[PDB]
């Protein structure tokens, strides 16, 4: 078939066994981003110690591509400085996502956009 | 707030720990239904013995409401006669779903529509 799309092993691994699902109570930074098409919401929670991500959790009721990408992005963010985590985007897990249905590119961008939002929330509370 | 919506404990239980996720190889009936808005696909697989559902599995990369509803519908279908399973719809788990965002009503209908499709696939193979 032409323009074939579908789901890779790595996305299926992170959708079936996502890392860092949950909530942090009273988090240092909280970010939430929604997807305009389906209305699902991605929420990222961070604890910050030493200017670094000491803990991270995500919560969403969105689709498999959004959950797998959040699992991969939160795992890559853990332990990074705030400036390094701000540079993380789904480009950093491009190979795992290649091939996905084209509408899931937006779903894949929720995790990094919520992480950036959580970092900015924490920074704006510093001031 | 007015017209409040969100996710209940029962849906969160079935999204976090869905029952009957997987595939049956060489199934007796296979049904697949898609959601027009997001393009996700729900697939149900059944094994039929004694005119009854001897095993059932679903596979989707759709959202939390579609995965929780499939978990609840496949659990209710297991062991039922084909005629009883044909009567199952998300109405049978209405109370667990009440309150969900209104766009997830379509996501909630995928499981029973795929189950009906799998049953009709098996019947059309009888003939
Ligand atoms: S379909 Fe809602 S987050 Fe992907
Ligand atoms: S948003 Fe795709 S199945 Fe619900």
């Amino acid at each position: 078939m032409i323009q074939q799309t579908g789901y890779s092993k790595k996305v299926m691994e992170h959708f079936m066994n996502p890392r860092n699902v949950g909530v942090i109570d009273d988090p240092d930074g909280y970010g939430k981003v929604g997807n305009p098409v389906c209305g699902d919401l991605m929420e990222i929670f961070i604890k910050v110690g030493d200017e670094k991500i000491e803990d991270i959790k995500f919560r969403t009721f969105g689709c498999g591509a959004a959950i797998a990408t959040s699992s991969m992005i939160t795992e890559m963010a853990r332990g990074k400085s705030l400036e390094e985590a701000m540079r993380i985007t789904r480009n950093d897990v491009a190979d795992a996502l290649d091939g996905l249905p084209p509408q899931k590119m937006a779903c894949s961008n929720l995790a990094a956009d919520a992480l950036h939002a959580a970092i900015n929330d924490y920074l704006s509370k510093k001031q």
